[PDB]
């Protein structure tokens, strides 16, 4: 297991999108995780449809939030998720419009990551690929992040409100970190990305709802 990995550099990571006024972080986080897997198993990186997730994952709340496992199980039970070309993102709730011919990826379940265990998370990133996780993004220091390894002690390591995607890890000026991909546009963070404190005691509660799909 390497000291550093960065699935952007391995073609596993699609461009950064903007969710907008819609609370669909969980959808982008699922679609990105499925994208990382679809690339691992077929070798081809195709943009998947988070709008498919927000319309049709009826155990979730659309632009009111949801769970990523809830979406993985959905694409398992439904037999596929569409590509973002077939099913573009519009940022607003609507009725399900899943065309099965437009099916671009399948799923065979999901695995969750032991709560608290950052060592387990690192391993999972190293040997599976991008992982779907959820953090406390409520703080102003996060909404106006730009660079460096983010750490704010007021970060609730217990209650978690925003879904991002882990697309690798590493160290920088001595601080071990996680590389996460957000859905707030390229104007947020470091062109849509952020580094998060790693091995600093589960900062922002990143291993609370970590998961990835099976392919």
């Amino acid at each position: 297991v390497p000291d550093s990995i960065d699935y952007r550099k391995k073609g596993y990571v699609t461009p950064v999108k903007n969710q907008g006024q819609c609370g669909s972080c969980w959808a982008f986080s699922s679609a990105g995780a499925l994208e990382g897997q679809l690339k691992k198993k077929t070798g081809k990186l195709l943009a998947l449809s988070p709008q498919n997730l927000v319309d049709c994952v009826t155990e979730n709340y659309g632009c009111g939030g949801g769970y990523m496992t809830t979406a993985f199980q959905y694409v398992q039970q439904n037999g596929g998720i569409d590509s973002e070309d077939a099913y573009p993102y519009v940022g607003q709730d609507e009725s399900c419009m899943y065309n099965a011919a437009a099916k671009a990826a399948k799923c065979r379940g999901y695995r969750e990551i032991p709560v608290g265990n950052e060592k387990a998370l690192k391993r999972a990133v190293a040997r599976v690929g991008p992982i779907s996780v959820s953090i406390d993004a409520s703080l102003a220091s996060f909404q106006f992040y730009s660079r460096g390894v983010y750490y704010d002690e007021n970060c609730d390591r217990d209650n978690v409100n925003h879904a991002v995607l882990v697309v690798g890890y590493g160290t920088q000026k001595g601080s071990k970190h996680w590389i996460i991909k957000n859905s707030w546009g390229e104007s947020w963070g470091n062109k849509g990305y952020a580094l998060l404190a790693r091995n600093k005691n589960n900062a922002c509660g990143i291993t609370n709802m970590a998961s990835f799909p099976k392919m």
